[PDB]
């Protein structure tokens, strides 16, 4: 009858056993608290997801290992069953495992069969699948786990298990999804629980499709669903958005965050197994197509899911999942991780190149948010985030209430103008940092410009001319990136030493501020300050961006945005000529920022080559474009493209967003040599427009 | 690229091949009519789908095989890939299955490899579901088709065909929803576009899980869906509502009709294929978890399916799907249900007992709705309808377009009053009528009833009396039940002579009104006016056809409908005593409709027998009742069904509406003679109670 089952989302961190290992008790004391009889978590948490190339070491097996070992002899893990994940070597092959335990004995080793190849998962670099289906091996044990289990081998495979009141099975993250998953066939062998651990990665607005999935299983198939996931940054560039759920049914009996500054949130729920039994019966309580497969094989437990506990347990009610607007998205996880980044790092703050524009603002707005949660957070009795602070701040007795106190102690924010900067853009940046409450920096750059054009000309005897002053396409470029790349040696010198010039110890993470859409057409020059250590919008869209900022107005009370919003869209590094004004991003760029994403998009999300994008489009914007026209325009994207690619290889690393990064070291694996006239591809456009060029 | 298809609904008709034949014939003149270059029809069409045990008959497969003749040798058929369904016997086994032809050839023969045996559902009572999955045999044509056709032998099993430009798969109606479904490895093997033939029944309020499945399966694979279902009554007690689609990639494009009086309507939609081939790169153009199974044969089409029509053909945009209110589906479907019987039956008309009551009334709406359809039909051009009704009244020259003009030479209404029947009741009857244009009939059945209790004092000397009169409660049942059965016989009279008595050819169908809840409880004189020819409310809950009334006071018009509702619901059969009113139906039964229908529910639905009933219903009403006390309407539940239970042995046959009918034939199979103590489970059910009574 009715039970009580426990998932969780943490933070963990790759290889940082000591702390991964104490999320994993205080999750299982709390969900011992609330009365769980079984508790979930996620996957592969006793290592942490993210080791990568460390899971080729064999200390990371071992560790885990005494990890495992540490949990089994915990007198909290006391009469509940408990799902931890692990790698695993099983007759020399590694594999992504969940071991469960229950009281001081292993019940089964549960290995991954279908693994993430895809985007910035590639498990199959480490991980072997399991195969063999429907079949269980004897697993030996390390002596280690021997003697204080006193069990010589365990069950490794493919099983469920069966206890006095109920039957558990197994779904690890993208089994999920997987054409033919173990939810069907184990629904079929009647398993009236399954656990799933996860670790998935923030993806901007597709957090409804995991929901959607466990709630149509779970409504398609009966039966009580669990999931559990990382939460937090591991240590890179990802940020996992654990929505732990549980589900049952087809309805949501909990929900958990998606961002958040907690370093471990349980979730429980009290179900009535007979509500499943049921609604199945409701459903096909007959036979089925006739299939006679290799049934489930069952580890026998000795243990009551359910006990005694009803006369007082209130059932759980069914719930709504309530979403993160886009905006809240971006608000929230960008900085949540940069929380993670800045307290994991033990670096003294951030230092931020504020430019009077869009993004660098955007960024400031992430670090303000930054700060409002953990003066939420610390409001809200988080220990964890209160030690943390005073320990980035060095003020034992400090507790941050007022987000513009904190933000003044925690960022640096520098606005570095050349000869030809605005009085406007100076004004706004220094508004916005007056009102988010950073220290901030206003500098000229000049005399560190002539200095080096003095050198130039010093040992060449010539003197390079700004574009207006006559200067050549190339005299103009040239100079223009010095400036940019005096900036970014600047930056840094203040990330090492303005702290110091306070009197404080420490230094500081330089922050960028390039938008994936910029970072896809390499329109940056190469090491001016749009290299820096993190940059959390890398990833986001340049519209996307704007909407966030435009939010921020109201939601954090911030009005210097609004002009900041206004203004032009304008990079003041050349002196302007009489009778014309300064040229903006997108015409420099040769297309907007909004055809720039459709691009973005069917490149890397509809996986189309310059010929395919130019038949796509041909259609898309048949009324506006004729063919030679969106020939032209395909061919001006993947050449600029191509010509800028190597811009990529050393680029800053940034918070994943968008599933249409350009982001070369993990997400988009591409060359950075290419014959940039793309002559094959090209002519068969050509030929495809002379083709339609024949019509009357 | 670009293509056009075509799915339809048709209104078969069981062994009427010549009806069947036209109705194919039709839809593909139709399809091609709007440029579909191929056309899906509903599961087996060719036969109509419910010609139960008619399939073990060869004739049935002979005729199907003629039919499938006469449409190979049609000039409609040219240059269109037509998918029609028929039985068909390989090595001396009969398959439910799809024949795929172009151009006077068959492709592939297709059967059905998972058979639905639940509810009304019972195939493998005729057919075999294939076992051979991802295999084909050679099926030897019948001589009647080779000559035809020029072909030995064709492809009978588990394939797809491969186009110039498309690869087509097929998945037959419940195939859908089995676990492993052919469309997720059919979606894997590359198919682009996949078929579903239908031949799935009303049900209320359950027509959105069809549309979610197709929905979900192509926005989780990807891919163009096509659905075809039968639409009408095709010789029994269920209706086909034929919401056929046509979904892309998550997105509907189609919408078919639920109830509709149109014999054959087709679906068409414009799609381009690369927007499948791109959606699905969009989710995994990777490699999946390793299956390596038995992959799809594949029967080479020498077709395109996409041909030429590009430069003017407009690709179909997305739309959403509109559901009926369940008043709504109430209103359409028993009444296009009683559209099909009367005009199938060649009958002259209704005859319905009304009461003044709710039911009989609500039975009374469900024709003006019927008539109301037909005007509206007519009206919008539909030459098959106006035929019809031409047909049944005889009028060369009619034209309905007032509904109430219709309804009076279609429906006879007959109020029999008995020697206790109120002033009241009698008038709602006569306003009723009025207000829908039926021709009324008022009568006393008094000098029937005095002639044949006469009849019995004559022969016994003895004189029953009423239970106000000083009568036994058993010659009060029985003299309330010859009124009842009185009523019947007189009823019958009219349908047989009451257009004869009116100067005119013909007979009638006479209407019953029971409702679904009173139906399960036996609570009903057997072969009173319970039983009749056709009951289109059979199915329906007592709380939905108040429901169902309520809403036709303002979409019809009806007044005299308040009255009827607001009225006390009492059998006016026997005097009333002084100082006591009338007795309500649910005091009678000892339970609310309400507490009835969950009964009926979690009997049926929940598939509880009584003990497990008692355990439910003890927490559902833990607050409002006691243990002894849910126990005893159990007890008291299961005692009157098993009591009454053969009641339904006899009983009208019912339009199928809930999927909690206690309906003998087909629905729900059960014994008639119970031991009516439960001796076994009642004594659990003590059990149970006694130890929870030990509780302070
Ligand atoms: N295939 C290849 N593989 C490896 N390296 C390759 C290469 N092709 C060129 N390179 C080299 O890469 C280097 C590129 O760097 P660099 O020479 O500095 O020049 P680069 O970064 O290519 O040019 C900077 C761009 O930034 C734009 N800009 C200007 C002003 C402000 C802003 C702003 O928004 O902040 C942007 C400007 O319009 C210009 O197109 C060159 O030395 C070139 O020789
Ligand atoms: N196990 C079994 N298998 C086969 N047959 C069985 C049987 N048990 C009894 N039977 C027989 O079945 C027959 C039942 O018919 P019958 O004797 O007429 O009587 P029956 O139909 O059982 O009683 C009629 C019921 O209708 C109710 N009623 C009264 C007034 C108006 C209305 C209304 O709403 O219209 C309803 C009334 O309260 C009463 O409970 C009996 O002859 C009985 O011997
Ligand atoms: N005036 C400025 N002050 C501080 N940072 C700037 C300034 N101008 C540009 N940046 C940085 O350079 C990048 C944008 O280049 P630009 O478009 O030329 O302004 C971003 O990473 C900014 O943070
Ligand atoms: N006064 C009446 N006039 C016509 N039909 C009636 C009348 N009373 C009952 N019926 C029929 O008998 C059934 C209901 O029985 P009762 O509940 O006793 O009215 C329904 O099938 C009605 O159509
Ligand atoms: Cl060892
Ligand atoms: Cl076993
Ligand atoms: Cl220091
Ligand atoms: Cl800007
Ligand atoms: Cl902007
Ligand atoms: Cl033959
Ligand atoms: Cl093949
Ligand atoms: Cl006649
Ligand atoms: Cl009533
Ligand atoms: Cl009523
Ligand atoms: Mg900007
Ligand atoms: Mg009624």
């Amino acid at each position: 009858r009715k039970v009580t089952v426990a998932t969780c989302a943490l933070n963990q961190w790759a290889l940082d056993f000591e702390g991964n290992l104490q999320r994993i008790l205080k999750s299982i004391e709390i969900a011992k608290n609330r009365g769980a009889r079984y508790r979930l978590g996620p996957e592969l948490e006793i290592c942490g997801y993210g080791c990568w190339d460390h899971y080729y070491e064999s200390d990371t097996l071992l560790h885990s290992f005494q990890v495992l070992a540490a949990l089994l002899e915990s007198p909290v893990t006391q009469d509940i069953i408990c799902d931890v994940g692990m790698p695993v070597m099983h007759r020399n092959v590694r594999y992504n495992c969940r071991v469960i335990f229950l009281n001081r004995k292993i019940l089964l080793i549960r290995p991954k069969m279908a693994l993430a190849n895809e985007g910035n998962y590639r498990e199959l670099r480490w991980f072997t699948p399991w195969s063999r289906s429907r079949h269980t091996e004897e697993y030996f044990l390390p002596r280690m786990i021997q003697d204080l289990t006193k069990q010589e081998t365990v069950p490794f495979g493919d099983a469920v298990l069966v206890t006095w009141d109920t039957c558990i099975g197994s779904e690890i993250c993208e089994e999920l999804w997987t054409p033919h998953s173990p939810h069907i066939d184990m629904g079929l062998d009647g398993v009236e629980i399954i656990t799933n651990a996860s670790g998935s990665h923030h993806v901007l607005r597709k957090a409804n499709t995991r929901v959607d999935l466990v709630t149509m299983v779970t409504s398609k198939n009966g039966g009580i669903y669990l999931l559990a996931n990382q939460k937090g940054c591991d240590g890179d560039r990802l940020y996992y958005d654990g929505c732990a759920m549980i589900a049952m049914n087809g309805s949501v009996f909990a929900q958990g965050s998606q961002f958040s500054l907690d370093d471990v949130e349980v979730l429980t729920a009290t179900l009535d197994l007979e509500d499943v039994r049921s609604y199945r019966a409701e459903i096909s309580s007959r036979n089925l197509a006739a299939s006679r497969a290799s049934p489930y094989p069952r580890v026998k437990v000795d243990f009551a899911l359910s006990c005694h506990e009803d006369l007082l347990a209130p059932i759980s009610e069914p719930i709504e999942w309530k979403y993160h607007s886009p905006e809240e998205e971006i608000s929230l996880g960008p900085a949540c991780w940069l929380w993670d980044f800045l307290r994991r790092s033990q670096q003294a703050g951030f230092l931020l190149p504020l430019s009077g524009g869009v993004d660098s603002a955007a960024t400031a707005c992430l670090i303000y948010s930054m700060c409002c949660q953990v003066c939420e957070a610390v409001r809200s009795g988080n220990e964890e985030v209160l030690a943390d602070v005073r320990t980035i701040v060095n003020q034992i007795s400090y507790t941050p209430q007022d987000p513009r106190d904190l933000c003044g102690r925690i960022l640096t924010t520098c606005y570095m103008a050349s000869k030809n900067s605005s009085q406007e853009t100076c004004t706004r940046a220094r508004e916005l940092a007056q009102q988010i409450g950073s220290h901030h920096i206003s500098l000229n750059i000049d005399p560190a410009v002539k200095a080096v054009m003095g050198i130039f000309s010093l040992v060449t005897g010539k003197s390079p001319l700004f574009a207006a002053h006559g200067g050549s396409s190339r005299e103009n470029l040239a100079l223009q990136n010095v400036q940019a790349r005096i900036r970014m040696v600047l930056a840094y010198l203040f990330a090492q030493l303005s702290l110091w010039s306070r009197g404080v110890h420490g230094g500081l993470l330089v922050l960028g501020s390039a938008n994936v859409d910029e970072s896809l057409l390499g329109y940056l020059t190469k090491y001016d300050c749009s290299s820096a250590d993190i940059n959390p919008i890398g990833g986001i869209s340049k519209t996307d961006l704007r909407a966030f900022v435009q939010f921020c107005i109201q939601r954090f009370q911030l009005p210097a945005l609004q002009s900041i919003l206004l203004a032009p869209a304008t990079a003041e590094l050349e002196p302007l000529a009489d009778g014309q004004v300064s040229q903006t991003d997108e015409e420099d760029m040769g297309m907007t920022y909004a055809e720039l994403s459709v691009y973005g998009k069917l490149r890397k999300v509809a996986k189309m080559g310059p010929y395919s994008m130019f038949c796509k489009l041909l259609g898309m914007w048949r009324h506006i474009c004729t063919p030679r026209q969106v020939a032209d325009k395909v061919k001006r994207f993947f050449s600029k493209y191509s010509m800028n690619r190597h811009k990529m290889t050393t680029l800053t690393p940034a918070y994943h967003a968008e599933n249409y990064s350009p982001e070369d070291n993990r997400f988009d694996l591409r060359p950075f040599l290419y014959n940039t006239s793309w002559p094959w591809q090209f002519r068969c456009i050509e030929n495809q427009v002379l083709q339609l060029e024949r019509a009357e």
